[PDB]
């Protein structure tokens, strides 16, 4: 969502407070971005515009479908790229040319011009200010000549730009994890050393037998490799441990209980949270099996000494002819994570690029200072969302965590651990929601009413909520909400209590789903780990994927994906996120899909 005010304020004809404004209401229809694609909504949005908020605002209500937009009938930048037979224009794209040819290569291509001609763009509006800055946007909106000593100005901005394009990062702009991203590649890995973790939520079941097959298999063809398996024996019944035991060694298959396992300093502390994941799943009071392996996977012990792979239980292999032949690979950082990028067009500009990361396959290198630097680094930052709680849905970026901060059940629940001096932890947060969903009124006791209102679509009858909620006149949440599932209340008196009531249960499922899932996630899964990665991004502007550039590795993103992934390092092929530079519409992947860790899937894993 960085993006987005950019434009509406360099294209849309917004400021500040209408830019953020148009956003917080050009929502209310995810997915703002298909709009900012094209700029077809931003030339319409800036003739609104142009008579005020208002008349803007009023045009996206009455609008039928958005996107849908066809043409009718001191903005420096902005005012360079309407019209460019403006001298300074004409000098600028100049430029541009000569800093692609220098800095690529090939043949530079219109759009890579055009995101070397905005880069010079924003950069001299960020070095013009004043007056001077104000006569250069009216020069260029009355195209006569370049100004005395512009070029002399324009030098060092265009040997910066040429510099960032040409340079390799220096090893200040590589640290990751801690560690710097070497392209030497000195790091060996194994292809077929690996490990996973499988905590039953079934005592009588230890592990299913769809994915009992996939490790079979895995330690087949994976020849003397290790195939480890860690487990927890307090989940088993001693009859169902025992076999468990049995058929890993029939199968060649090395387990590890990790309830065996001594450890010290962060390995302790990732031992004790995971240990309290698995007991308060046990105890039904908001453990999740999937938290307690996404701890696990960064103790020391649980990984070992050798080079080994990480991978989902369930991840298959490219086992066959086209598999790795090659037992011992390198890259250049201790730590491999799983990566991808999607490519987001920008009309006229190269597309953003955005990466993907993610831990259902990691590869570790052998035991040595610098890995152990770099998961000392990832156990930290997971160790700590634990100890703070609110503090880290309170700064949460995260969407279903922002609204969960608002809620009124939310509040009333913290006030109950400080007032009870308890600290809210992660499985009471869980356990309470999911009480919380069991009805619509607990449900819309929770949400605020004014929430339930906007989400029923009836922002106006939130008193009237808060009323039927206050005498128990639980029939207008019912209808209230059936009738803004089927569309409109004459369909809703078609439906009995039976068939109504079913509708109402699947809809508080839904919304429930979308509040755990982060509430795992974000603290010790994939978005968590991609927190602690983030700062190795850039910030400022956005990242585009240049195809041709001579020097590939002065882009970050091209340094992790040749130097820093598991990207044609493992036999292993995951879909759980998009494969580099992969296209926008080709990440339709997701469109073909609860996973087995969800309340609902975890409800039957056992039952
Ligand atoms: O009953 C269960 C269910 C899940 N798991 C663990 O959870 C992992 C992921 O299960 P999966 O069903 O594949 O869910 P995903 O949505 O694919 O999981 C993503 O989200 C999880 C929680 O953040 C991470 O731990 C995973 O690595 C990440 O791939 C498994 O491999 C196990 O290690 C268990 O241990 N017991």
């Amino acid at each position: 969502e960085q993006y987005w005010r950019f434009k509406l304020m360099t294209e849309g004809g917004c400021n500040q407070n209408e830019a953020t404004r148009l956003i917080t209401v050009l929502k209310r229809k995810e997915s703002i971005n298909k709009l900012f694609e094209n700029d077809n909504f931003c030339n319409r949005l800036s003739s609104y515009m142009a008579y005020g908020f208002g008349a803007a605002e009023e045009w996206i209500k009455k609008q039928q479908i958005l996107s849908n937009i066809q043409p009718l009938t001191p903005n420096i930048f902005g005012a360079a790229i309407t019209f460019g037979k403006s001298p300074v224009v004409k000098l600028l794209k100049q430029n541009a040319r000569e800093i692609c040819e220098s800095i690529l290569m090939d043949e530079p291509n219109l759009k890579q011009v055009e995101y070397i001609f905005r880069l010079l763009a924003l950069q001299v509006q960020e070095t013009y200010s004043g007056e001077q800055a104000e006569k250069l946007y009216e020069c260029i909106r009355d195209k006569k000549p370049i100004p005395s000593k512009f070029e002399e100005i324009l030098l060092p901005i265009v040997n910066r730009i040429k510099e960032n394009h040409t340079e390799i990062l220096n090893e200040s702009k590589r640290n990751h994890l801690g560690v710097t991203i070497q392209l030497n590649d000195p790091y060996s890995f194994s292809t077929k050393n690996s490990f996973c973790i499988w905590f039953s939520n079934n005592p009588n079941s230890a592990m299913p037998k769809k994915i009992k097959d996939i490790l079979e298999e895995r330690a087949k063809q994976n020849a003397p490799g290790v195939t480890k398996l860690v487990y927890s024996r307090a989940c088993l019944t001693k009859k169902e441990n025992t076999n468990f035991v049995q058929w890993a060694k029939e199968n060649g298959i090395t387990l590890l209980d990790f309830d065996e396992l001594k450890c010290q300093g962060e390995d302790l502390e990732l031992w004790n949270l995971a240990q309290a994941e698995l007991k308060a799943m046990r105890e039904g009071k908001g453990g999740n099996p999937a938290a307690a392996s996404d701890l696990v996977r960064w103790i020391s012990g649980v990984i070992g000494d050798v080079p080994i792979a990480y991978v989902d239980a369930d991840m298959p292999m490219l086992t066959g002819n086209k598999s790795i032949k090659s037992e011992e690979v390198y890259a250049g950082h201790p730590v491999l994570l799983n990566m991808g990028s999607a490519l987001v067009k920008d009309g006229v500009n190269l597309p953003m690029e955005n990466v993907a990361f993610n831990t259902d396959i990691i590869n570790f290198t052998g035991e040595c200072k610098d890995r152990s630097i770099a998961i000392k680094r990832i156990a930290q930052s997971l160790i700590g969302n634990y100890l703070h709680v609110t503090e880290r849905i309170s700064k949460s970026g995260n969407p279903e965590l922002k609204r969960l901060g608002l809620m009124p059940g939310y509040h009333q629940l913290l006030k109950d651990c400080e007032e009870n001096n308890n600290k809210l932890s992660l499985p009471m947060l869980r356990k309470a929601l999911t009480q919380a969903h069991s009805n619509l009124s607990s449900y819309v006791r929770f949400i605020g009413v004014q929430r339930f209102a906007e989400m029923v679509g009836a922002p106006e009858d939130a008193p009237l909520f808060q009323e039927a909620l206050q005498q128990g006149n639980t029939i207008v949440l019912t209808n209230a909400l059936v009738a803004y599932l089927v569309h409109g209340m004459d369909n809703v008196s078609r439906l009995n209590s039976s068939e109504k009531e079913n509708l109402i249960k699947k809809y508080l499922g839904t919304q429930l789903s979308l509040l755990y899932k982060p509430l795992v996630m974000e603290f010790s899964g994939p978005c968590a780990v991609t927190r602690e990665i983030l700062p190795l991004l850039p910030t400022g502007e956005p990242t585009r994927y240049i195809e041709n550039l001579k020097q590939p590795d002065a882009q970050i993103l091209r340094v992790l994906q040749t130097h820093a992934c598991v990207a044609g390092k493992t036999n292993f092929t995951s879909d759980n996120i998009p494969n580099w530079i992969t296209s926008s519409e080709e990440v339709e992947r997701t469109q073909s899909l609860g996973l087995s860790w969800m309340p609902s899937e975890q409800a039957r894993l056992s039952k």
